[PDB]
């Protein structure tokens, strides 16, 4: 029921999002960033009807959806690459300055 | 059982609250703001009794209620408009300065 | 259905109080049909808020009159309908 | 298996009965008004070979509200559409007052 | 509720269909690879309400039946809200009603 | 299995639209066998992301053709397969 | 009713049948469109006084029995004897035997 | 389930029996009268040894399956797999069917 | 459960009874004929008093357990724990096994 | 079939057995690898006309009965009388009695 | 099973805690404040035994318990009043400087 | 009901210990009736905190005495009632 | 208890039947092609003492797709491997066009 | 699905085993403290797909049976996909088929 | 199913972690600190197979696991002591400057 | 019970590997009894951490030996017990 | 169906029995004190026509605590109110000591 | 627990009601569109406790019965805690107790 | 209802049977060693009046591990305490090596 | 598991108790308002382990029985792990074993 999303966890600073949008034109698609909370909003602005001129079973269903995720501040965007009905968005932020992993006592 | 409330989500900065208070006088009603946590408190200060002089079925029930919601800081108020037993409260705050939604790579 | 309260002031008087919130004066048209009152509430606007922004949220009525009704007052105040009806004289 | 009946008020003076009767001719059907209540002359030996299975097969009362009368009955496209007319309640008055 | 329907079985060459369509005009209704389709499609009819008209005991319907080849149509008669369609085809050279000995 | 939509343009034409996301041109090889179309999707890479970093996440098809098919157009655009087939002439 | 089946050969199907009491005018057989229909229709009935008649086990009824044949099945002989129907059919020539 | 037999009750004295034995030769069948008790024995002398592959269905098949004094037998007519046995006996010297009053 | 007895049915007149009494001495067993009703009584005179520890299983054990006129007895042969009782009586003057027609 | 058991002493096990009708050629006993097998195999059968025979209670059947003995059990006597088998075994010498 | 605690909500700045400790000496009782997270720890340091010299049913049971609550910073203490086996602790903090509750438009 | 503990010091002595938290000296009045002790706890204030602010939160007793009782000490300390009773001499 | 059968298409012109028949010799087994459908001569009185329990014990049809033919049958290691060959559908053409 | 297997019981000295291994080559198969192990271990065989070959009705198996000491092997015969292993050992000095009196 | 971990709660400033890693070489083990969120990642880099030369039942199972815990900032490390297949990690941070536990009124 | 793994190096050798975490050298004492090995693990300290601070958290074994055992090596390394046993020569 | 009884202690010397007896006259009712335990003279043939359904229809013991006595019995408004008086336990003493 | 009540059915003109009100004073009780209402309303009575008085086996009640028009009241009698109300009205000109032939 | 038995190994050479036998004298009880397995002489007519209900009422085998022997049997306080002694397994050797 | 116990009922004056205490020394055991208490309280005994000694089929117990007044004790005998306590009191002046007429 959830459209088929995937989240790819690169480094300490970088998290990529992988997206299955097949048939979606770029005029339909709209992303939004409100207070470091990402809203991706697919909206069919042409609103293709469900006519029965001679149309059969439609298993794949698509019109208008909305999603939200509170990100840890202060997320920026790196790249977005539209390639064969998939979106690979690259978000790149986090500066803790404490990634040390070496201590021993025997 | 919850009195019939509605929350209306305007912009990135603005969130409106819609309120069904029918029969409530303004002396009864009391709102409260403690540490950016909104408490709306309807209190019947006249305390209308349930007499049986000749009174029948009372499906609509009303005396004293209390509600709470932790808002993200630093919420202020814009307008409140009492019009035919409804309250439309306009809250207007949020300054992220990162609402950019355009990046591509092919 | 909206939520209805009923009261007798006396045997003369029935008083109905009604929570209709958001309803406007053109949206409500009442009718009297066959010794039966019909309070109809019809939205004269296709209530469509912009789906993009707002989505997520949480009629006709008939009642027989017991000859012979005399309608008093009907007040549209603070989202309430307060109707005052009158009927007795049973001669007995 | 009774036919399917649909009843409606046009207004205060307009009942309307619409009725699906398929295959019914003009001498089989008979209506009667009895006590303020509205209410196959030759049948056939069906041949088994030709009549393997019919998927269709071919009295109904409704006590009237004082005091119903008739307007127009009309056979069209296998339906039955009966107009009935009655009112006088001496009460069709709408009243409202106050801000 | 799909409507209800009778099938008469005259000969081996002829199969007649009896369809129950009451209130249907003859521009709504449309008949059409050795497969028959009887489609009823409201072109110009009334939309219902909940105020004046309410309770009932009629929209658009389509039907399919894969017949053996190569069926033609004969005569369609619209009377008493009934469609009586005649279909006439088949010569299998095998309709032999026989065989008896002692 | 991927999710399949089916449409008749006319009786002539069947049009199939297909969501294959991430699939590449070498990964898809189609075949025609015994008046039956087989659309096979085989990963030509052992899809192994570095387990260390990425783990947690959320075929062949056969359909009989009704003599005699004429394949039109097949477009690999924006993660969709849009195939246009043709078959009628029943002489009747 | 109770039926039994035999393949003499690839050529031959034989159907054996128990019809007890059935008269020769009642029985009919049709070979319509490569589909056999063995009909058994009593023409009329017998005067049955429910007074002294008891627990009637034999439900006397008409029946039509259809079977879609493998193109294209033919009849050979039918012999009515000992209250049995022995029907001989004949078809093959599949060039695969 | 057993074979479907019918008993006709002609008179007080006479009882007729209708047996359904289809495809039974007359040397398999035998009837016995012992101690004023009848026994109708269907006894296959040898079962027709046949293959179970060519004969797809063998649901219905053929295998092997006290009166008031002083019973005699009238007739037994075997034709077209139906047995009709006529029995005629009973004398109580009391078969008067009369008496009526007000 | 009771002892496993078998009744052989020789003729209408003659009936034979086969009783299974293993390990039963002949003074325990007794047979009685009373009012044209037989009674075969197995009666242990004293039970062999034995210990229940050394004898692990005592599942199967030994304890204590209307004809048509005018029955007589023919023979009763006791050997290797099997009783074979020959009874021979029945005369209805009606044992004819004949009658056949077309 | 119905079996009974006895320990006369530490030396002695005795098995008492009801075999009714069994003939002397049918019965066999084997002492194989410190495991006793008392066999009861009817050599052939009897002509059984199902006509007048009724409710056969005695299911006549062949049976082989094995029991793993405590090393190392021996036979003493077997006496066939009154349709009983009385088998005497003898072993002890455990230096613990 | 929870010992019988009560929380009393005075003002926007003040929240009182009411406590049922009957028989508890003050040497036993120990409170703790770690990063504005209150830990009250009752510990029977005498560890009264359960002897059976002639002792009957003991429905009231008491030895060692521990509790925790993350408070909003930077909680301080006001008073604590030991009076008849009850503790009334007064915590007093919160400075939002936004408690305004009056806006209208008609 | 409040929670009650029971102890014998000896056969002479019963000692009852009682958790009554918030209870005051006027709120508790004890009675002796028919060789039966009745410890009654009655609120002499209608305990009504201001609903506006505070709402959400989480009797009589009779026991027969086994002739002849001698009441010792009863201490109201730190929300406890510690009563010391005395009864033996069975002459045997 | 029938034996276990496995059917496979090598290609468009290659069916392949593989068959487990253990203990089966070369005169017991008989195959037949009947109506476009592919389909123990002396048994033994097993001695009870030696044959306490066997844990193995020793007709099957499949209507063919017009119009199957035979290639090579081979007994090896107690299996049966039958090659069958047939095609001509007049249709083995792959077609695709567009960006 | 473990494969299926017969055990023949010649004498008290000899016990023959019959194993069902069809399609197994004689380098895969391997036989080996008075406990027999018949291991079948695929050394060089085909791996399956889901495209050309699909449905079936054969991997690696191992078996253990604690025999009384001190078993040796006699002859193993690989024919018709059957292994017939002969094992020949045992002299218990107790195979006495006797004892009868009156 | 969770490998057998234990958490030891020293002071207000110090929390120790106790770890059951038996058979794990130090080349396999890898810890990670991303934005004060500890990820301990055991990865068998030799990838010991499950051969059947003569190997029996293996109840103890070990290959690759990963764990995560969001710590309150700004966690540092104190000691780590590898001693008989156990790891005792000492984390030491928290400066509230409000640990006072003494107030009375009678 | 602690979790036990079992391996044959050959028929000669059994090798047992054992997760005993926190266990010390005085806490483990092994015994051989009646051709049966008993690995006993007894805490020589009453493991009592200060309840005040730490509370919340998440034996003997016998196995018969198959004459005649020869114990090889037993290594207490990194919280593992790796025992190497030896037994074959069946003369057959 | 017994009547409904309510028992009460006024004090240590005051039991009080209150009793609903509707339609009961002054010669039907009889009370008795037996063994330290407190415990329709002419009935009618009701006529079916007039007496379609009555929705009402018209011995009880309680062992007394040594040693109960009587005070005042009073018929008023169809009830029965019996005052009983007894005490002397030689023990009505309240005692308490300590801070 | 609603109280319990008897209805006596004198004539077709007269219907008498018998109400069970024990302990009720005559200022509490009140009787009143061709619909009778018998209301019992505590005006001056005692409120209960849980200390002195406890267990029981009496508050305020109201009753409605739509009678055919145009009922009047006759006499109400308060005795033995029973209310006996007399109502007397009805002339339907149809109380004919007849009709018999042969 | 058998008595209650408790078995224990003191060491490798020390079994110990402890046994509750209440009311049992010294001539009723008999023990026997049979085939490497360890295993009321005059009863009374109890009088019903005096013996209303007794709340107590008054052979057991255990195959021994080659080859058990006896030490000391002792009646004390209604119990039975049997010491048994046996070992020689030719194997009581503990061995361990490595860091 | 509470231990098990017999009660003997000599006369109306005398009731003897038989207690089952095996392994109990006479300093552990202690007997004591016309209510008898037989308390068994381990003073000096062994604590169990799980290594040497394990399975069983004995701690501290107390018992109470409200006897009619004013019971005294007679004799307590500790033999075969049984306590046989004698209690002797009661004169009700009513033990009359009589009353018969015709």
């Amino acid at each position: 029921a959830y459209p088929p999303y995937n989240l790819v966890k690169e480094s300490n600073v970088k998290w990529r999002i992988e997206m299955a949008l097949a048939g979606w034109s770029p005029d339909a698609v709209e992303v939004s960033t409100e207070s470091n909370v990402l809203l991706i909003k697919s909206k069919a602005p042409h609103q293709h009807t469900d006519p029965d001129h001679e149309y059969i079973h439609r298993g794949v269903s698509t019109r208008t959806f909305a999603r939200g995720f509170n990100l840890s501040d202060d997320v920026e965007i790196g790249k977005v690459s539209f390639q064969d009905g998939l979106l690979v968005i690259d978000l790149q932020k986090i500066i803790p300055d404490h990634q040390k992993l070496k201590v021993y006592e025997i």
